[PDB]
């Protein structure tokens, strides 16, 4: 239990000192808190936050007071009480599974993974959010990028052995022309939406592709038709009917990533947490699979010669090898096992008859109305999996985190692009404003924001992480545990964040597709990629 009024008066007692107005404010607030056993969890949290805020104002008011030590310990006590509130007051999690595939056609292996979730979760409603107006964004990005690569490679022309025409110069010029093409497109798009507001993204993109890159409108209509057909046959849920999202203050951010930057990952980041906040349930990336039944392989000890991750991949590859639920799944790891272990897998799996003996079911999940739960990998939290009751407190904190970081980004970015200038001068105005607005609390973050316009077209850019990805989740967690909003500099350690992990049993993250998805544009692959562009062009 949290300390009561008398107990804090004893902790925070200083002889011959009268009780100040602020102090009485703290003690009254604590007394009121212990009289809310019949209030909602959120209400109790808010009272704990009002308490913490009052305690801070007292500490700031009487800086060298003798009560500050006890009151600081009381702050710690408040954080612990919040953890107890989150842990001892659970609610049902709405039985929804949320996936996102936007900007193009969904491939067969994604639908195979989703189908696994469907098969062992018949009681859960499944949403695969898509954007029916924007099936061509990825196509636009691919063709603009390919055109930039050709322009740059021609730009090198004869001097290929000139050492100062290296991959760095290649990517700096390629970025320049990509930026020109991108702002050309954004201008045409805003012109069209002014001239004919009836038009949707794909009309504008299709006629743009026809005019500027000689693509065939008929082929693009076929591509749209087939993509729409495939996703609607697989639980498609159109984001253009997501009214709460369309009318909220994150929709313009979603469309910024979608149509201005062509970053389908950033847009999926924006959307998944709004979906979660409005509907509740569990969000998954399409390369995640259901958790394996815990006892399924209890009889097979993991050798010491293989890492934990190796063994996880092995389990899945065995299941797919002898049950064939997903065709063409890899066996790279399973095949490296000694013959005896291989047969242990084969026999355990021949023992089992129905997929429900291999994959577990989510069932009836419950969570705190304060929290959203996130997955973990060896590098920390990752939002490939999230669990939340509808309108949870943390889902609001995460939405606010993302909207505020975009506020900071766009406050400096929008003035620079408003002047029609090239990539380099635009970057200079933009970065100048960033550094002007930097301070100790947001320094690291701003250094990341600096690379915004290069996201997706340059090696070693980590802006999305800081803008819409895991950093905003960690920032929201800190907001909760600090009784504030707007954290920019994360000091929570892994033990703090573990208070929000999804049980390992609810997701299989070690899949073939996700190890594929784990590649980074690391500036060695940039070198290699340059080498197969000049090898593929000459
Ligand atoms: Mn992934």
């Amino acid at each position: 239990s949290l300390v009561n009024r008398k107990q804090l008066e004893k902790m925070a007692n200083v002889r011959f000192r009268t009780q100040e107005d602020e102090y009485v404010a703290i003690l009254d607030a604590l007394e009121e808190y212990h009289n809310m056993s019949e209030n909602t969890v959120v209400e109790k949290y808010l009272k704990l936050k009002d308490i913490n805020s009052l305690t801070d104002i007292y500490i700031d008011t009487y800086k060298k007071s003798g009560r500050n030590k006890a009151l600081k310990k009381f702050k710690e006590y408040l954080v612990t009480e919040v953890l107890e509130l989150k842990n001892n007051n659970l609610t049902p999690v709405e039985k929804n599974l949320h996936f996102v595939w936007i900007g193009g056609q969904i491939n067969d292996t994604a639908i195979n993974y989703i189908n696994q979730w469907k098969d062992v979760n018949s009681d859960y409603n499944v949403n695969v959010f898509y954007d029916s107006n924007a099936f061509l964004i990825n196509t636009l990005k691919k063709t603009v990028v390919e055109s930039a690569i050709n322009d740059t490679l021609e730009s090198f022309r004869e001097n290929l052995n000139d050492p100062r025409f290296d991959y760095n110069k290649f990517f700096r010029k390629r970025m320049e022309i990509i930026y020109d093409k991108q702002k050309n497109f954004i201008n045409y798009y805003k012109a069209q939406r002014e001239e004919n507001p009836e038009l949707i993204i794909d009309d504008i993109v299709k006629t743009y592709l026809s005019n500027e890159y000689s693509k065939e409108i008929d082929e693009l209509n076929t591509y749209i038709e087939e993509s729409l057909n495939k996703i609607t046959q697989n639980s498609g849920n159109d984001v253009r009917n997501f009214e709460e999202f369309k009318n909220g203050e994150s929709f313009n951010l979603y469309e910024q990533e979608l149509v201005e930057r062509w970053n389908l990952a950033a847009a999926s980041d924006i959307l998944r947490i709004s979906a979660l906040k409005e509907i509740g349930g569990m969000y998954l990336d399409v390369d995640m699979l259901p958790g394996i039944q815990p006892d399924l392989f209890e009889s097979i000890e993991k050798p010491s010669s293989v890492t934990v991750d190796f063994w996880e991949m092995t389990k899945l590859e065995a299941i797919m090898k002898y049950k064939e639920y997903i065709p063409e799944y890899t066996s790279e790891h399973f095949d490296m096992l000694d013959e005896e272990v291989q047969s242990s897998f084969e026999s355990v799996l021949a023992s089992k008859s129905d997929k429900s003996e291999i994959f577990s079911s989510l069932g009836d999940m419950e969570a705190s109305p304060l929290e959203v739960k996130i997955a973990f990998n060896s590098k920390g939290i990752i939002n490939q999996g999230l669990i939340s009751v509808k309108d949870s407190y943390c889902s609001n904190l995460i939405v606010k985190q993302i909207e505020n970081r975009y506020k900071i980004l766009n406050n400096s970015l929008n003035p620079a692009i408003s002047e029609d200038n090239d990539f380099n001068t635009t970057t200079n105005t933009f970065i100048d404003s960033i550094m002007a607005e930097a301070n100790a609390d947001n320094g690291r973050f701003m250094m990341e924001l600096g690379k915004y316009l290069r996201v997706g077209f340059f090696p070693d850019v980590k802006t999305t992480i800081n803008l819409s990805g895991p950093e905003a989740y960690a920032a929201a967690y800190q907001d909760l545990l600090m009784f504030k909003e707007g954290s920019m500099n994360i000091h929570l350690i892994e033990a703090d964040l573990r208070n929000f992990e999804i049980s390992k049993t609810n997701i299989s993250q070690s899949t073939e597709q996700e190890m594929a998805s784990l590649w980074s544009f690391d500036d060695a692959r940039a070198k290699a990629q340059f080498e197969e562009y000049k090898r593929n062009y000459f």
